[PDB]
Parts: C-alpha cells; structure tokens; sequence
C-alpha cells in the first residue's frame, strides 16, 4: 500500500538548473548574505523520493461516513456545467507545459486545428476508455529558500491535452461544489482581508477559545486510493450531464486514483498510487479530503464547537476550550484519529490561546493601526522565504514574479510595503516597465498584473487601511529587523528614504504612476496625505481569483 513504486531511473531535468544566486549590480542594494539563498535542483530529487514514499493505512469508522454523508447531502444541490473546447482553451496559461503531440499553449489559446483536434481525441478517448492509466511527468521543482538545505519538491502532470480535458469537466465543480459542501470552512473563497476577516469573527465567536494548525507530513503521500475514490463520489453527487459524469469516472480512474511516473528524457521513473502534484482537483481534492478526515476527528476527540478552516492540507481549528489540561488531550485524541486516517502530522499539534500565535500556510494575524487610530487585523509572515526569492528575481527574470505575488498578498505587513514595493518600483522605473504586465504565479493560479494596478488591486483585496498601517507589533517589527540582518538586507531606514525618492520620482511621472506614488509610498513622508477610494477600483474584473484554488490547476487569469 505505498504511496510510491520506483525503477531507478533519475528525476531528469528539462533545462539547465542554476543551484548559487545570480548576482546583478541591483543585488547587493537588497542582499549582502548571498551564501545563504540557493535552488533546489533536481540533484535534490533522489532524497524527496524517499520522504515521499511510504505506506499507508486507514482504519474508517462511523464519524468518518457520518461526515462523509453530510459532504454528499450539500454536494448533491450542486448543479456544474460542462466546459466548451474554447472556455477551458482560454484558461489555459500561456508558458503552460507544451503537449508532446505537437502543440503548445499558445496553439490551445489561439485554438488552432492541431490543438483543438488533439483536445477532441483525448477527450473522446476518455469518454470509450475508463480503465488504461494516463502518463504523468515527474519534474524536480526549482524553487528558491534560505539556509537554516531542502531537496527539490516534486510535480506529477499529465499531457497538455488532458489538462484541458480536466478543465472541461471538473473547472465548474472545483468552482461550486467545495463552498457549498464546507461553507466559511472553505479557505480559497477569501481574500486576505477576507481571511482575517473570518478567524477574528470566529476567534470572538468562542466565550473562551483555543486553536491550533494542524499540518499533515507530506499530505499528498498520505492520500489513497479509497480517498480518491471517496472524493469522486461527492464529485458525482452533482447534478452533471452524462459527458462529465463519464470523463470525471474515466480521469479518476486513469489519473487521479494513480499512475505511471515518466520522466523529462521519457523514462519511467516508476508508479504513482496517491495523489498528483499537478493535477485540476489538487487544491479542491486535498481540500475535501483534509476537511472530512479533520471534522471526523474533532468529533472522535469530542472537541467542542469547532469551526475550522481548509486551505488545501493546510487545516486550522478553532474550537472552545474545555480546559488546558482538557484541551491538551483532545488534541492528543485528534491526532491519533487523524492517524488512523492516514494524515499524521510532521510535528505535533499545539493549543493556542492567542490568535497570533497560530501559524498555518507560513503566515498568523497580526495588529496594526489605521490612520484614526483603529486597531486592523492582517496576515503576515516571516519575510526570509519572500525576500530570498525577490533576491534571485533582482537578477534573474522568472517565469513566477514572487515578489508581485508577495505584494499582492502581504500589502498590509512592514516588510511589503518598506522593501518589496520600494525596491522592485525602483526596478520598473529605471527599465520603464511600469506598464509591462507580469505573470504571476500564487498558490497555485497564474495571474496577467500591471504593477500600475496594484494601488486598485491591493484596495480591494486588503481595504484602504493597506495605505494607511502604521503603530506594527513590537514582535512582527523585530522578526523583520532579525530576518534583514540574518540576509544582509540593508536597515528599514534605509528603505525609507530610498521610498521617498521612488515616490519623488513616480509623481513626477503623473497619472497612474503618481497614483502609485501617492498611495503606495504615502507611508514614506512625514507630511502624509488623506487617501480617498481609488475610482477604477471598484472597475476591476476579479471574479474567478477567489472563487477557488487551483494548484497543479494550471489556470490563468487576466485583467
Ligand atoms: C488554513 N489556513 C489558512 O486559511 C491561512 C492562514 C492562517 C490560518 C490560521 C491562522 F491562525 C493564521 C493564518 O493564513 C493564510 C495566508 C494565506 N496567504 C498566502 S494570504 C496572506 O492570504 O495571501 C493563505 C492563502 C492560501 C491560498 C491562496 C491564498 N492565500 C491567496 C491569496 C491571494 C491573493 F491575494 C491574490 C490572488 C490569489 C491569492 N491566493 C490563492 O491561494 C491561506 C492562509
């Protein structure tokens, strides 16, 4: 029952990977410790694939099914539609992975004859065939970190033309279906304002809360078959037409539930019998997965009134506290039900009884003031993993813009605000690429943002509090001043007078530019200026970002 089978035959790389960080002349104005920042390589593969591959066994009782016929009670209300050839072309992002039948991404989103035919086979083949497993691709993830050295993390994918397939099936249901079987539990509907938003109004919820992250070790290993199987069942509760009830039975059948490992040279690596890195129903799979093993548990440890929250396989809880000695043991009980649902975590879970204190997806709450004073929640992190990548990105353009995905999702935080848009805004200006939009890989999705954009983008994902935070913790202050000193990172004063100049220079740019300026740098002047709504805010089309996630999704969007 292993969660992988191997010949011997190595992860083999597409390109060239570059393992030391590249140095620019723009470099060292933001990393002095350049030592400390490597890639993971596709050297590193052979020590994941130990990690990654163990067995696995699972012991289902009655709150498992009992939880089980409550997910297919609300799933059953669901009604998904059928993607057209041309909606799951148009979703498609444009580096996306070439199919090997001689057609790229491009080709799927101009839709020409040789794309849109292979599309129609593939899909036909899925529709007569529910049995012969479907080739993936093994590929060692380049990823950048700081020391204090990790092995590469693996993506298992299948053909361009079966991801489109995937999206004509299932794009509607991953849509739809997670809120409506998990409601405010469903992590992925949130902006981060959003977000914050929920774990305050449930954290006050509770007369006398506690919390803890819950984090299961290598989740994706610890999926099975009969949780593979389990989430098609609940897939199948919608209301579906007979083309999606067939092909979502078929991928399940000859993808999802597992398959054959090939690698960038085409050679098998082995066999896959848990879940794949780079499949659509990732994100949405390991979602309700993660939700009916943790709700089952939180029964069996008999936790009370726990509201929680599921973002991929990261889980929090948030429950009432019954004690600490109560609490404490609960949570013991909960983990062993995890266990026994194969999802035991890496380190063991805590209670909590401060809600900054809980960590789930790197990131906690933390407290800030507005402009009148008001006390504002908002997620931040530890900046070593943000900065280290904004480092490789000075000097190397990237396919992921890490630090446009970081400013987007960390606006309200210090370090965002001081460092991130400071220097890349200075980037911009010197190259005049204010105006170049960038793709922008986050948490799965690919997204098409103008850097001009970002004051209407951040407004409404964070609120105008964004461009007005000042009056940080002492604690979140000192995690940066140690994270920049740790990295060689040049003093927070530094980067305020650096802003000054960078906001100088975007006004005197006029229109968007000076938009930019005035909103995103206002933090930067003594003599600050009253901010107002931006008017072309309220214009921008973000439906589809929050509506879900999609990991291996291999989704895109634009503005
Ligand atoms: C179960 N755990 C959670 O729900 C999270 C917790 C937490 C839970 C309990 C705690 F006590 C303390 C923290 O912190 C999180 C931080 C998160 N960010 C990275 S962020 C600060 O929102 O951008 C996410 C998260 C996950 C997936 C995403 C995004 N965000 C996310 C933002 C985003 C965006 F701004 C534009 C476009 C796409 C975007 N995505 C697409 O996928 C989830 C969580």
């Amino acid at each position: 029952h292993h969660s992988y089978t191997w010949t011997g035959a190595l992860i083999t790389p597409c390109a060239a990977e570059e393992s030391k960080l590249p140095i620019n002349p723009l470099s060292n104005s933001l990393l002095r410790h350049h030592n400390m920042v490597y890639a993971t390589t596709s050297r590193s593969a052979s020590l994941r694939q130990k990690k990654v591959t163990f067995d696995r066994l699972q012991v289902l009782d009655d709150h498992y099914r009992d939880v089980l016929k409550e997910m297919k009670a609300k799933a059953s209300t669901v009604k998904a539609k059928l993607l057209s050839v041309e909606e799951a072309c148009k979703l498609t992002p444009p580096h996306s992975a070439k199919s090997k039948f001689g057609y790229g991404a491009k080709d799927v989103r101009n839709l020409s004859s040789k794309a849109v035919n292979h599309i129609h086979s593939v899909w036909k083949d899925l529709l007569e065939d529910t049995v012969t497993p479907i080739d993936t691709t093994i590929m060692a993830k380049n990823e950048v970190f700081c020391v204090q050295r990790k092995p590469a993390r693996l993506i298992v994918f299948p053909d361009l033309g079966v991801r489109v397939c995937e999206k004509m099936a299932l794009y509607d249901v991953v849509s739809t279906l997670p809120q409506v079987v998990m409601g405010s539990s469903y992590g992925f509907q949130y902006s981060p304002g959003q977000r914050v938003e929920f774990l305050v109004n449930t954290w006050k919820s509770k007369k006398n809360p506690m919390g803890f992250s819950y984090d299961t070790r290598c989740f994706d290993s610890t999926v099975t078959e009969n949780d593979i199987r389990v989430e098609e069942s609940i897939y199948q509760c919608c209301d579906l037409a007979p083309e999606a009830r067939q092909a979502i039975k078929s991928l399940t059948e000859r993808l999802y539930i597992g398959g054959p490992l090939t690698n960038s040279k085409g050679q098998n690596c082995g066999y896959r019998r848990c879940r794949a890195s780079g499949v659509l129903t990732t994100s949405c799979g390991n979602t309700l997965t993660c939700y009916l093993k943790a709700s089952a548990a939180c029964r069996a440890a008999k936790l009370q009134d726990c509201t929680m929250l599921v973002n991929g396989d990261d889980l929090v809880v948030i429950c009432e506290s019954a004690g600490v000695q109560e609490d404490a043991a609960s949570l013991r009980a909960f983990t062993e039900a995890m266990t026994r649902y194969s999802a035991p975590p890496g380190d063991p879970p805590q209670p909590e009884y401060d809600l900054e204190l809980i960590t789930s997806c790197s990131s906690n709450v933390s407290v800030a003031h507005d402009a009148s004073g008001k006390r504002v929640y908002y997620l931040t992190r530890d900046p070593t993993t943000p900065l280290a990548r904004a480092a490789w990105e000075t000097a190397r353009h990237t396919p992921v813009n890490s630090w446009l995905g970081n400013i987007i999702m960390y606006a309200p935080t210090l370090w965002a605000r001081m460092i991130l848009m400071t220097h890349f805004f200075s980037i911009l200006l010197a190259q005049e690429q204010l105006e170049k939009a960038l793709d922008c890989q986050i948490y799965g999705a690919c997204y098409s943002i103008e850097p001009l954009d970002l004051p209407q983008i951040i407004e409404r994902l964070h609120g105008l509090s964004a461009f007005s935070l000042h009056s940080y913790s002492p604690g979140e202050i000192n995690r940066v001043a140690s994270c920049l000193r740790k990295l060689g990172v040049p003093p927070l004063r530094v980067w305020r007078h650096r802003a000054r100049s960078v906001r100088a220079r975007l006004l005197s740019q006029g229109g968007r530019a000076a938009t930019c300026g005035k909103y995103l740098f206002n933090w930067a002047v003594k003599t600050k200026l009253k901010l107002t709504p931006i008017p072309a805010a309220s214009q921008l089309d973000l439906s589809g970002w929050f509506v879900a996630g999609y990991s291996g999704g291999d989704i895109y969007h634009s503005l």
